[PDB]
């Protein structure tokens, strides 16, 4: 099996992930180098799908001029029938590496943190709010964390979703803020520090949504050595969006700034 994209030929090692219409494969180029290719079959596709897929290709194009922490889009073929995106290839997604129930070198966790902030800050700077960041949204390449889905299109799953990372304003605002990504980054850090996400314990997802949106519900923050990390997690995970810490604040925080 093979894939010709904008004149170049790539051979399919392994499918890595799937989506609605999409498939992402790990492939080699004519020079036995690693890439990822995302395939989207557009034959069946509303114009909103079409429009969403179009948008983020463009945003991905611009956005990678501004940050190493966004995965690169080398090339793309697009026609009325399919999309091919030749992209830099991750090693695995944060959500799989996390579930290799490991424990994290405290200075890799700090560097991964730095990485998510850089990347989310970048999309924020060009007007994007993911409002659904999860570990699946991050790839590990060269001991960096790089972002892949800007939450715009029909997002993929690496080869059932999740709601521990839902910002309370997301639950409340059903009957957007950049601060709602701080929350989900919050849960991913919390997860990364305490081996579990905040309300990961309320296993019935009605009672879990309430907890998230519930004032006299208390997230537990077990004391730990890096008390700066404890403060970050504590200000990320405030229920009041206006009381929650901004991304530009987080970037001026002792946790990322002082080399402990
Ligand atoms: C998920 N989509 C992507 N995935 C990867 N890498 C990768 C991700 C996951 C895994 N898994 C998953 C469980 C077992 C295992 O190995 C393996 C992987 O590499 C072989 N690189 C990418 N670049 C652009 C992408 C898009 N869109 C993209």
């Amino acid at each position: 099996e093979c894939i010709s994209v904008k004149g170049r030929i790539y051979s399919i090692l392994k499918q890595i992930g799937s989506g609605g219409s999409s498939k992402v494969f790990q492939v080699l180029n004519e020079k036995k180098q690693i890439y990822a290719i995302k395939y989207v079959n557009l034959e069946e596709a509303d114009n909103q799908t079409l429009d969403s897929y179009r948008n983020e290709i463009a945003y991905l194009n611009k956005l990678q001029q501004h940050s190493d922490k966004i995965i690169r889009l080398y090339d793309y073929e697009i026609t009325d029938q399919y999309i091919y995106m030749v992209m830099e290839c991750g090693n695995i997604d944060l959500n799989s590496w996390l579930k290799k129930k490991k424990s994290i070198d405290p200075w890799e966790r700090k560097s991964y943190w730095k990485n998510m902030l850089e990347a989310v800050h970048t999309i924020h700077q060009h007007g994007i709010v993911h409002s659904d960041l999860k570990p699946a949204n991050f790839l590990i390449v060269d001991g960096m964390l790089k972002l892949i889905d800007f939450g715009i299109a029909n997002q993929m799953q690496p080869d059932v979703g999740t709601v521990n990372y839902m910002p309370p304003e997301a639950i409340k605002d059903m009957s957007i803020s950049p601060k709602s990504d701080v929350w989900s980054l919050g849960c991913i850090l919390y997860y990364m520090t305490y081996g579990k996400t905040p309300f990961q314990q309320i296993i019935n997802q009605i009672s879990k949504l309430h907890a998230i949106i519930d004032p006299n519900h208390e997230i537990e923050f077990p004391d730990i050595p890096e008390k700066d990390l404890q403060d970050v997690l504590k200000c990320c995970l405030k229920r009041d969006p206006k009381q929650r810490i901004s991304i530009p604040e987080l970037l001026a925080h002792p946790y990322v700034q002082i080399q402990t």
